[PDB]
């Protein structure tokens, strides 16, 4: 295996060189493909003339672009503020959950908050190891008639963990991390040689002039700073006085063109103060920048103002590339050093570590301060930088694996004797993997990412007035097409190929609505839409639609129940183990999902095909314990299919297994009514009576049927219409208003229907809802909001950690933004 590393720069590619040397990884070899500049290496991954490179995230936005079609895949994780610890906030959300959900695991925490690497079940006297994420090392469990297990214990932190590595098994003139009671670094650091001191953070990375000889007194450090984000600084000389809204005609310093701390964030800056009398008028960004200062080194730059005060010899000057001398964070700092600009734009990694000197920081409030002031005196967080490759990904495991096993046997990666952030930042100490379905919108984050945008482009913002509705199908689009003829601009439609697509646009401001299955909402809430309106279903209740606003009696969305003959004395809740059921079959919400997730909440996730005896449900594998209940009519039947061939599959299906061969059948609470009391011509269902049969209790206890609503599993929640929550208030209003001209009773449904179509069966909504209600929010969880109490703890342990899709990592991933 191979991995093709694409260099900017000679001094890059010596460096990179090195490291094909120096650096041994079995399996896979390194190699360095040279380029004159970052967008030649782009376009030279792009045509696979090599597989990866490390960009700034201004350079990460524009690599994304159908140009280059690149994506970040590795990066340097950090963190916004200090967060609970996983273990305390998992014991307070399972402890939240529903109360009427008996047994189920609360985790147990350490004196540091972390889990005890033994985790064990009270009701079920089960204990398995654990990770330091509290995810179960499988194939540990131990039974309750054996002693707990024997677990290794947790990875120590970042300040043990390089205390004890810096020992290296027993420490003399080097420097050895101090750390606290928690194992956070101290904030003050000391070298035990040198006699030097400086502060750090709370995860170990150095606080930019802070660093102080013996014999001075020191900067005060900070404690529990867990702001680990970059910031952009403008960095001048103690020598000079302008500040920062004189700006207009000095010499500057930037790291350059396309970076997104020597660029956009102070053009961000210089636009919002009006310094630079430019707005949208896409004369470009540029040439306003050209009439700003008399003369700067911005490399990559055209004008040539811009350019006047790099230094690179002949063809390399002014390029995006090291052999510029001024490029990059350290290039622009060493252009004010050596006094060919007034002011250098860079990021406060790149400020120089000692406390005392010529450099101060320009903040944009017309002050100066000291260097390690950068956080109150800077020009905007920037996101992370990031390792790029194709989007199709090809290399992405090679190029991983390669830096992984390069850290673990601490390869010369981030310095060099060449020079300064050649391949990689200096200042990196780690880089990880980013979530698989990251793309340069979830990695940059929504603000930012128009930020860039909006540097390049007008960019003309939707209505809003106007709903852009997604649809999943042409049928959906072609009903959303005759919506939009009557709706008078009300209506606009957009396609996507599934409902997890339209969640992406709806996040991406490419669509402002859809509706969604349950199936689909915990995904939706976790990336940060909220219900607007929601489907009610309830067909014995039209008050709720003729007048808003009024108290709902029953929403009317099915109840999943546990039914079992009136015969059966014995069966209770608690003792279903080993009974014969009957599901409508696999994936379905009532008849497995809401028991599925109850049976693994109270029995240590153990699989419901080994949990009962032996059931019915169509969908499972032929030769499975869950089969042998079904039979399959005209025998060939095809036993256990998701159709009606199976004479146990459905909501009727599933009750003809209970009267015929099972003691319990898990159903919505309508099957039982609509089949029995002769409801059902059938000869099975000959005059069955609905009195003959009761629902399971979760305490226990049983009820006749017709209690389902104080004796049931769960009930679902309704569909919701989700949108992006500045938007809720614009949906919910032009969809009421559709409502009153195209809803059941609308003023003019003549014109179109809402609800039905002859193009299909549910399009866009339920054809059975009988209207939309505006969701109701309420203080609280939005989990448990949308879902109820009983649901959310059922399906989901009332936790906020489940992975139901893979986009959740991505849009969740935490950006590095501003306000
Ligand atoms: N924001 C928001 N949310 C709503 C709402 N607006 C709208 C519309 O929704 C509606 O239906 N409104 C119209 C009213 C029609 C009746 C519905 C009322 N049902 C309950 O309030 C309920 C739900 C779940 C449970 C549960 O089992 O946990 C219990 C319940 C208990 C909880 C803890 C406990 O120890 C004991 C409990 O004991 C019970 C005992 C019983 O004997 C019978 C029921 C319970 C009670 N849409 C949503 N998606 N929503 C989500 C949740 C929501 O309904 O609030």
């Amino acid at each position: 295996r191979h991995v093709q590393w694409c260099t900017i720069s000679h001094l890059e590619q010596k460096k990179c060189n090195d490291l094909v040397g120096s650096c041994n990884v079995p399996d896979i070899t390194l190699a360095c493909v040279y380029r004159s500049s970052t967008e030649n290496c782009m376009a030279a991954i792009k045509d696979g003339q090599a597989d990866a490179m490390f960009l700034d995230s201004g350079d990460v936005y524009k690599a994304s672009l159908d140009h280059y079609n690149l994506k970040p895949i590795i990066a340097e994780p950090y963190s916004l503020h200090r967060e609970l610890t996983k273990c305390l906030k998992h014991r307070q959300e399972s402890l939240g959950g529903d109360k009427m959900v008996k047994g189920r695991y609360i985790p147990q925490c350490d004196e540091k908050g972390n889990y005890h690497p033994v985790q064990c079940h009270a009701s079920t006297g089960y204990c398995w190891c654990v990770n330091a994420n509290g995810e179960k090392i499988e194939g540990t469990n131990t039974t309750p008639v054996q002693t707990p297990p024997t677990c290794p214990s947790q990875v120590l932190t970042k300040c043990l963990k390089e205390r004890q590595e810096a020992l290296g098994g027993k420490a003399i003139g080097r420097y050895i991390p101090q750390c606290d009671e928690q194992g956070n670094y101290r904030p003050m650091q000391c070298h035990g040689s040198t006699g030097y001191c400086w502060c750090v953070n709370a995860i170990g990375e150095k606080i930019e002039g802070t660093n102080t000889p013996p014999g001075n007194t020191q900067p005060t450090c900070q404690s529990h700073d867990w702001d680990t984000c970059h910031y952009a600084v403008a960095v001048v000389k103690n020598s000079s006085t302008f500040q920062f809204g004189q700006l207009k005609g000095k010499r500057s310093c930037h790291s350059g063109l396309s970076k997104t701390d020597g660029w956009n964030a102070p053009v961000n800056v210089f636009v919002e103060k009006k310094l630079l009398p430019w707005d949208g008028l896409a004369g470009s960004i540029e040439r306003a920048v050209s009439k700003f200062f008399s003369a700067s080194c911005i490399p990559g730059a055209t004008e040539t103002n811009l350019c006047k005060q790099c230094i690179g010899e002949e063809e390399k000057k002014c390029k995006s590339s090291h052999d510029e001398p001024y490029y990059g964070d350290h290039g622009a700092f060493r252009c004010l050093q050596e006094d060919k600009g007034d002011v250098a734009f860079l990021k406060n990694t790149a400020l120089p570590d000692e406390h005392s000197g010529v450099y101060e920081l320009l903040c944009p409030d017309n002050t100066r301060k000291p260097l390690n002031k950068y956080k109150e005196c800077n020009l905007g967080k920037v996101p992370a930088d990031a390792v790029v490759t194709r989007k199709a990904g090809d290399k992405t495991k090679d190029i991983n694996d390669f830096l992984l096993e390069a850290q673990k046997k601490k390869c010369k990666l981030f310095g060099s004797p060449h020079g300064k952030d050649l391949m990689f930042d200096d200042s990196t100490t780690h880089l990880a993997p980013l979530p698989s379905e990251i793309d340069a919108f979830f990695f940059l984050g929504v603000k930012w990412y128009n930020a860039m945008k909006a540097l390049t482009e007008d960019v003309k913002l939707p209505s809003k007035n106007k709903v852009r509705w997604c649809t999943i199908n042409k049928p959906e689009m072609m009903k959303c097409k005759d919506w939009a003829a009557v709706s008078g601009g009300a209506i606009a439609c957009t396609e996507a190929s599934c409902p997890e697509h339209c969640v992406k646009q709806i996040l991406k401001g490419e669509a402002d609505a859809v509706t969604l299955d349950v199936q689909y909402m915990y995904m939706a809430l976790m990336c940060g839409l909220l219900p607007a309106v929601e489907e009610y279903p309830n067909k014995d209740d039209f008050h709720p639609c003729q007048i808003p606003g009024s108290t709902i009696k029953d929403f009317g969305t099915k109840r999943a129940v546990a039914l079992v003959k009136k015969s059966n004395k014995d069966i209770k809740w608690n003792n279903l183990k080993g009974k014969k059921s009957c599901h409508t079959h696999v994936g379905d919400i009532p008849g497995w999902v809401i028991p599925a997730g109850l049976i693994s909440n109270q029995n240590d996730n153990i699989d419901i095909e080994s949990f009962f005896g032996e059931s019915c449900a169509p969908g499972s594998d032929t030769n499975s314990k869950l089969c042998k209940l079904c039979i399959g009519p005209e025998n060939p039947s095809t036993r256990c299919s998701l159709s009606d061939k199976e004479a146990y599959y459905g909501n009727e299906g599933a009750f003809r297994c209970l009267v015929e061969k099972g003691d319990v059948a898990f159903v919505p609470h309508t099957v039982v009514f609509a089949n029995t009391d002769g409801k059902n011509p059938a000869e099975w269902a000959k005059d069955l009576k609905s009195e003959d049969f009761e629902i399971l209790c979760l305490d226990g206890s049983r009820a006749p049927v017709t209690n389902y609503r104080g004796c049931n599993l769960s009930g679902l929640p309704p569909r919701a219409i989700v949108t992006r929550e500045e938007s809720v208030s614009d949906v919910v209003r032009i969809l009421i208003n559709q409502q009153s001209l195209y809803g059941r009773n609308g003023f003019e449904k003549d014109m179109f229907q809402m609800f039905s179509s002859a193009k299909g069966q549910n399009l866009l909504f339920n054809d059975e809802t009988q209207c939309l209600i505006e969701f109701d929010r309420q203080p609280k969880d939005i989990m448990e909001d949308y879902f109820g109490v009983r649901y959310y703890t059922a399906v989901y342990s009332a936790s906020r950690s489940a992975v139901p899709s893979e986009l959740i990592p991505a849009c969740t991933f935490k950006h590095c933004s501003n306000s």
